[PDB]
């Protein structure tokens, strides 16, 4: 089981099945393989990764498959990344080639920028031997910035095989992707979908910002398998039609990247009693995710906050005696690109074993891992210590809060109090009373000093470009 081989076998079985769909733009398995070989011909000899630029054109997938076959790999760059960071990336990468999959012109200080047109009308042969090997760097994905992470081809093959076993909805399914391709969550949709003959359906930024457009896309395609961040799922729960009775095609979900709120999982389990729902956790540095747990009624009833589950093959998890989880194994990245200090500082791979220090406080209780917080988001107030996420979880377990993020406030380089930005369960008609009620509701769940002074009621929490809660942008609304 090899990525190119399963895709090619499926393309040979069903050349006219759709491999990729972005609104009306469709790409069949035959064209995905045809155009990917043509790109590989233009790409061969290249021992530098191909920059992959665009948003949601199906030719981004062409780019990925082409970069795999030529063996040089790719660096996915989404149009939502600021231009100066794009310049920084192309500069670090030293590409020979840049695939501009958008309609507008792109130009790059390094390498040859070509368009889809160069491939649509290329005359190069449509058969090309894949020359990737296990230890090649298949992709380099850059960190959010909350450095380019390098991933071995074998890590990807392994990760996809894991997703294929976790998948209970079979082959030839309609898959949904939300993550931009510069966010490795999309990998969790791209390759398990193509490796099982599915159709990768692309949600773009516009759909994320204008939910009526998302609703339209959902009505045009009956989605079966859904891969997204928890925050995106939370937003889509406000589509009332999105339930098992009215949208019965949808029966499997994979979430990664953020804490999955117990309330959100509860609602989804309620509205799709038959769906296979997985919570997964992992950093970019260990190939997308390393744990999974199926969320059921029992998992909900029995776990006040959800675990992230058990480790996968290629990922041996251990916990340092301060609680920092460490991942060892094939899932571990080779390291950040031409950034030796940043690599030494969290990566230890000596004697051929590979280890990554995660920065998340994790705890293992009765067969299951829990992610409690990012080490940085730990506060001492009144000489006491909780993880910011824990405070936020306590706020979410309150009938007046539908969603909540907590902002520490500082001076003289030390936290002074907390402000809670709240999406309330009800529009907050009155200002004094809700502050009163949230604080009183907290008497049970929090020691006084960890209850925020202020609340800032927000209609909606802003999301990052990757679909996570935008902490920085939430800070700015509070800070003046
Ligand atoms: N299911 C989950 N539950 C709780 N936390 C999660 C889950 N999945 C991922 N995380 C968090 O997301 C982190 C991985 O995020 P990602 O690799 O996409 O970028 P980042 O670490 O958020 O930002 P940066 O690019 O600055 O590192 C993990 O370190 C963990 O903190
Ligand atoms: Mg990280």
């Amino acid at each position: 089981t090899d990525i190119i081989n399963k895709l090619q076998a499926f393309a040979d079985a069903n050349p006219q099945s759709i491999a990729v769909r972005h609104t009306t733009d469709e790409l069949t398995y035959q064209q995905l393989m045809d155009e990917s070989s043509k790109l590989a011909h233009r790409l061969q000899g290249s021992k530098k990764p191909m920059i992959l630029f665009g948003h949601m054109s199906p030719y981004m997938i062409v780019g990925m498959i082409g970069a795999i076959k030529a063996g040089c790999g790719y660096v996915p760059v989404d149009t939502s990344i600021p231009e100066d960071r794009i310049k920084m990336i192309i500069n670090k990468v030293q590409p020979e080639f840049v695939f501009n999959t958008t309609d507008e012109s792109f130009e790059s200080l390094e390498g040859e920028v070509f368009t889809i047109e160069d491939i649509k009308t290329s005359q190069d042969p449509v058969i090309f031997d894949s020359q990737i090997k296990d230890n090649d760097t298949v992709y380099t994905i850059f960190t959010s910035g909350s450095k380019g992470v390098q991933i071995e081809y074998a890590s990807l093959v392994q990760f996809t095989e894991w997703m294929l076993e976790l998948n209970k909805s079979g082959n030839k399914q309609q898959w949904l992707n939300q993550a931009p391709f510069s966010f490795d969550l999309s990998v969790m949709a791209i390759y398990p979908c193509l490796a099982s003959g599915g159709t990768l359906n692309l949600v773009d930024k516009n759909m994320i910002n204008k939910p009526k457009l998302l609703n339209e896309m959902l009505t045009a395609t009956p989605i079966n398998i859904w891969v997204s961040t928890p925050s995106f799922m939370e937003m889509c729960l406000l589509l009332p039609t999105l339930n098992e009775e009215q949208y019965g095609s949808l029966n499997e979900f994979f979430f990664c990247g953020e804490i999955l709120p117990h309330r959100a999982a509860k609602a989804l389990v309620s509205r799709f009693p038959s769906a296979t729902i997985y919570n997964t956790y992992g950093p970019t540095e260990a190939t997308v995710a390393v744990t999974s747990i199926q969320i059921t009624q029992e998992i909900l009833d029995q776990y006040p906050t959800l675990p992230v589950g058990v480790e996968r093959l290629g990922a041996r998890l251990s916990t340092t005696d301060d609680g920092e989880l460490v991942i060892e194994g094939q899932s571990v990245s080779l390291g950040y690109l031409k950034n030796d200090q940043k690599t030494a500082e969290v990566f230890n791979f000596d004697d051929g074993i590979r280890t990554y220090h995660t920065g998340d406080k994790a705890k293992f209780e009765n067969g299951q891992w829990f992610i409690q917080g990012r080490i940085d988001f730990q506060i001492k107030l009144n000489g006491y210590r909780m993880e910011l996420e824990e405070i936020e979880t306590q706020l979410r377990q309150s009938e007046f809060v539908k969603e909540a993020i907590v902002v520490p406030v500082y001076k003289n380089d030390k936290v002074i109090h907390l402000i809670g930005a709240i999406v309330p369960t009800t529009e907050v008609t009155d200002n004094a009373e809700m502050t009163k009620n949230i604080k009183n509701d907290l008497k049970s769940r929090l020691p006084e000093y960890m209850i925020p002074r202020k609340f800032e009621w927000m209609e909606q929490l802003p999301l990052t470009s990757n679909g996570k809660i935008d902490r920085k942008k939430i800070a700015e609304v509070i800070n003046g």
